[PDB]
C-alpha cells in the first residue's frame, strides 16, 4: 500500500469554489531535489468524475509521490498544494 491523504476534501472544496486541479509526481530521485513532473488538468467539475480520475493516477504512481494542486484560474497562480501519496 501507500501513505495517502484524506484528499477528497479539498477535491469537494476546490471544486466548489471554482478552482482548476491538477496533480504533478515525482519518484524518489526527482522528489529529493523537487522537480516533480507534470501530470493531468482535471476539466470535469464533478466531484465524482474527478475522485475518479485522481484514483487511477495515485494506482499509476505507487511507490511515487504525488501532489494535488489548485489554481486561481484568473491569476494562475496555486492556492493549494497538498502531497497527497508518498511511497509506503
Ligand atoms: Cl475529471
Ligand atoms: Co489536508
Amino acid at each position: 500500500n501507500t501513505m495517502t491523504t484524506d484528499y477528497g476534501t479539498h477535491v469537494r472544496q476546490l471544486l466548489q469554489q471554482g478552482y482548476q486541479i491538477s496533480l504533478e509526481y515525482a519518484d524518489a530521485r526527482r522528489y529529493r531535489t523537487s522537480s516533480w513532473q507534470s501530470g493531468p488538468t482535471l476539466t470535469g467539475q464533478q466531484e465524482s468524475q474527478v475522485m475518479a480520475a485522481i484514483a487511477q493516477l495515485l494506482k499509476e504512481h505507487e511507490g511515487e509521490y504525488v501532489r494535488l494542486i489548485g489554481v486561481d484560474p484568473k491569476a494562475k497562480r496555486r492556492v493549494f498544494e497538498e502531497i497527497i501519496q508518498r511511497p509506503g
